[PDB]
């Protein structure tokens, strides 16, 4: 705690003044956990949050302190103005939140797919009994019929009557369109809390144990730890799927029934076998279907729109980086000062074209053009109910995507709106798209051998 | 006093009044039974010294907290009451399908004398297909076939259910409605709160602490205007359980494998037997839990669902009103009470209670039991005299059940019934008997 | 005089949390903060008397603790009061749905009709599936005195047995919590419990707790060997293919599926029945059901408690108001000596596991650090248990030291890869047993 000992009450010269703050506080978090990065000049305070000042007094020094609380939401920021003794100015510090987000690691369990084939083997007894236990390779499926052998339905030299046996295994053949993740570490959250003063940038990571406390600033993250990252999650093609799908060596009919682990496809049903009669020959096998097999119903997964993917070889991390997380604690002590808050007016400008359906699955999407001059943490309100409730606008990026489900019946004009800005976005209802294979498939591939 | 009292109660109301604030009539069965822990202090504006007070409050419907603000050296000017009005996340889910027990079966047969059953058998949307090889043999023919071992039996079968259930999926993130309301000289103002953006009036300062994490069900079943949640099936998901029959825009659909065989005429058409074609288990839906810490709001086609009852965060205000003293209240509740309690041990309905609770003022009551209740508390109102809670009680209770309603300690009066017979659990192996 | 002061004031604490709801019990000497937290400080007055308080406002973790060292005006020091949290958790009550396991045998059931077709409605126990074959009664496939051709049924019911390995309940309870704190001072410790809705006030001393109330308590859980494995596991009732798709509730086995059935004729003989599955049982399933770390149970007889109990579940904020002194916030430093020993793999199921052992000497909640993903962000280490153990995802391929930091501790482990366990008992089983009667 050395440098908070330094004492520049008072100097003869401001710019002077300025500089030696500037410098002890720019120490006072170089020394400490924050690291000097790249300022961003589009960030500003929108908005103005509740504070409680106050001064100790410790040794020959005394310290005024400005506490405040803020969200725990990426672009939130706040601004503090310090002055000397109704002196001013000397030197502006802006809060952000870069970061917030929470994390999983997953391990990766199976592929699957619709059924593109079936490998049979079968075998036919002239007498006898079926076998106790049909020989069979790991993961395929067993059939058996009793009594095949009848008149006119024999093998060659085979006389017998309601007797004998056909018998064989069967497995899937399949081609991998998606594959199936399972959490497997617990949900971690990485808060990036950043301090931008005298055209100077400083930056940390924040914990739920362990305060920061430097001797001019001091940052606390409190927090719940409960965080829903669905456990098991599918891929496909870059894509982020969650739904009802079967974790590992689950066949429950739905989204992964069939699953290739390895080397082998496993899966589970009752294959569809029959036989077909020749007198002095042998007995055709006819196999419709081996594998349960719902794939179909991947496609009416949900796609979350507030997660995204980083995938690593046999492993995907998946990241939530929308949401609220909890509060930031700060208290400023700088010195001898007195503290003002200030946050800016955010200007925003917007377009919108939205279609879609009504009491239907897609309900209605939007896309938004907004340009801000400032980055801004907006809350978004709509007539119908909007997925999510805020959305973050960047002088950066232009492009904008939301959606809604209206529990009433929109027109041409649909109301949204972006922190203080209004917009009517233009609407065009179209018909409810065609539901199209949600029936199970009957028989995989038609197998006559 | 009488001046300044209408001079801060006058400012201070157009202060609220200037931003969202509504109007309200006051309550006076609204009052504080708890008191927080409060920091006070003073900021300076140019020549005007103005002393704040600073309290955090739960976010919970029926908390409320009470301030007296004074003039300095003096008492007392001015109760501000600060009441939490709605505390409730919800979301609106999508209407997937309808389910529920098979009633009959729609079946189309075809028979063939020669040849092997068709490779491709044709069939309508939804329906299951059936086949036998080899149906013609001696004694079991049609009029002129004479083959043995040949020909097919071949056809297509459907489930006819009874609409009984109807099942929804979760569409839209959850969102929290946090609705506050201020008391003073018989007036009431009320405005929502954001997470983001705190409402902060030149008097007064909230600030709505949380984190966005909410337990609302991706999937749910509504049942004659009532919710239940349980393991149910997907839009398209046939896994055996509830809802794995759904009846989506104008077709039922469904899996499995039909129970079918034949019967032999020897100068007629075969009979098809039929004894199920989906499976069905529409009966597990009547295991499904019924939660009761949400409500329904019922749209053609989407239903809002909203959780009421559960803390969301915490209220931060600052109330920065001139030159004052302040003094927190907040007064005692009396309430009477008796109870009736009836249930089983390590069974599935477990104990109900019904508890006769008299409260002269609004409290948000812990409530406290040797066995344990599903709901930590419970709000007692002047309106209301009898609410209703369950437990589980894991060892044997007696004839008294001892339950602790705010300071209130009330004595139940316990009567062990048997558990409850266990009906329908098994599957139906046959939905109907289809002879034609 | 200081002596009579000191003990003044901390008889006066000591008759203040006496007074309210705070029980005495044993004072801790290894209980220390380790950490130092933002503290706003100030003076209320009450007539005629002034009196300086501080807040701060902690973490509700179990094992979390503050320094606070009240001084004289001027003079140094009174008394020292821990502010330690004992326990942070949230709890619910399950009741017992079934009990399932695989498949031991069949008890079959069946009748035979020389001439009609098969009943309408098959008489079967409770629970019990039904099968049934027309056209039994052919040509070589008799019992004696039947006439018929292409004619008459064969029916039955059959019910799987099993060995009771598992059992499943279902969350009855709401989510509530338990957070319990303690206050140190001159060998003398109180504790109390806490409540999100209700603050305690004593007259130098304040407590609120806070938090939101959404808490992920499995719905259904199972119980095997005293230990608590959840995954997909069937509600009461529910028969989709996986663990817990046989349920034995209350006397009778209840299953699902379509009974693998067919005959066997003789000329001199009655026909004789052949029954390779009844129930689809899917136990096997239950193998690879997630145990989770952060749970423990309590077992009652027929309903099981869990217990939640590693997580950060709010904040509690105190307000400290002793009269006229001068509140000064300490923790100390954290001295832990570590070993590590980790074996795994990558890109499987099984991963890497850690065994480490930690030695240290007050009670302390490390954020440990790792160039691998960690399955739990932070470990407990307290001075009774010095083995501990932590799992971890490493995307990329390690090498013989894999460093991890517990606390200001960095730790060195002896990593070896090991090939992955070959995966066994995936598949169904198509046969249960083999039934010939
Ligand atoms: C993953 O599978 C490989 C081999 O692939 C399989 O090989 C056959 C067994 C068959 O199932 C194919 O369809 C698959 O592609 C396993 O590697 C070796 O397998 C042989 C089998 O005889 C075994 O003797 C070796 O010990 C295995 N190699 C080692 C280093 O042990 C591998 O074990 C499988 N992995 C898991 C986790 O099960
Ligand atoms: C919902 O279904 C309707 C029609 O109902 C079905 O119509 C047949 C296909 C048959 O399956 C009936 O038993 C059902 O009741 C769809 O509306 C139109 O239906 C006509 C029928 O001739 C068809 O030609 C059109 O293509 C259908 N669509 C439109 C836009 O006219 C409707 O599309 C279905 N809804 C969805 C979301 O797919
Ligand atoms: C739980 O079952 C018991 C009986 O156990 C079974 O009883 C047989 C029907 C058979 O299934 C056995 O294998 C089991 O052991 C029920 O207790 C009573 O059982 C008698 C049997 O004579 C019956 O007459 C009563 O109606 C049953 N009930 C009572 C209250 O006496 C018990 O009811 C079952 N519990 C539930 C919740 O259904």
């Amino acid at each position: 705690g050395g440098i908070a000992k330094i004492d520049v009450h008072n100097i003869e010269d401001i710019e002077q003044y300025k500089k030696a703050i500037t410098q002890k506080l720019q120490t006072s978090l170089s020394l400490f956990k924050y690291a000097k990065t790249k300022n961003l000049p589009h960030i500003k305070p929108i908005y103005k949050y509740i504070t409680i000042e106050g001064t100790e007094t410790a040794e020959g020094i005394e310290s005024a302190y400005i506490e405040s609380e803020v969200p725990a939401l990426a672009g939130t920021s706040i601004g503090f103005k310090i002055n000397s003794k109704e002196g001013k100015h000397l030197l502006d510090v802006i809060a952000y939140v870069k970061s917030a987000s929470y994390s999983s690691v997953y391990t990766k369990l199976y592929s699957t797919g619709p059924t593109s084939g079936i490998n049979t083997k079968h075998d036919e007894l002239c007498t006898g009994p079926c076998p106790a236990n049909i020989n069979h390779q790991v993961g395929w499926l067993t059939f058996a019929r009793e009594r095949t052998s009848s008149h006119g339905c024999e093998e060659f030299g085979c006389l017998a009557v309601s007797d004998g046996c056909v018998f064989g295994s069967c497995q899937d053949i399949i081609k991998e369109e998606l594959s199936v993740y399972r959490k497997e570490t617990e949900e971690v959250t990485d808060v990036e809390l950043c301090l931008t003063f005298s055209d100077k940038t400083y930056c940390t990571n924040l914990n739920p144990v362990t305060p920061i406390i430097t001797d001019l600033f001091e940052v606390q993250f409190k927090t719940v730890e409960t965080y829903s990252l669905p456990r098991i999650v599918a891929v496909q093609n870059h894509e982020i799927k969650i739904g009802q799908i079967n974790d590992l060596g689950v066949y429950s009919k739905g989204c992964g029934n069939v699953q290739k682990v390895n080397g082998t496809i496993y899966g589970n049903g009752v294959p569809r076998f029959d036989y077909l009669c020749h007198l002095a020959s042998r007995k055709e096998v006819i196999v419709r279907k081996c594998f349960d097999n719902d794939y179909q119903a991947c496609k009416f997964l949900q796609s979350p729109a507030s997660y995204r993917l980083e995938e690593d070889s046999g492993t995907v991390t998946i990241i939530d980086y929308k949401k609220i997380l909890g509060t930031i604690k700060m208290k400023a002590i700088l010195g001898d000062v007195k503290y003002k808050t200030f946050a800016d007016s955010v200007d925003i400008t917007a377009e919108g074209s939205c279609t879609g359906c009504i009491n239907c699955f897609e309900n209605i999407h939007c896309e938004l053009t907004l340009h801000t001059t400032i980055e801004a943490s907006c809350p978004i309100k709509s007539s119908c109910t909007v997925f999510h409730d805020r959305i973050l606008v960047t002088p950066n990026e232009h492009k904008y995507a939301l959606k809604m489900v209206c529990t009433e019946k929109p027109g041409n004009t649909l109301t949204i709106k972006v922190c203080n800005t209004k917009v009517e976005a233009s609407m065009a209802l179209v018909d409810a798209k065609p539901i199209i294979e949600l029936a199970p498939v009957d028989q995989t591939a038609y197998i006559r051998e």
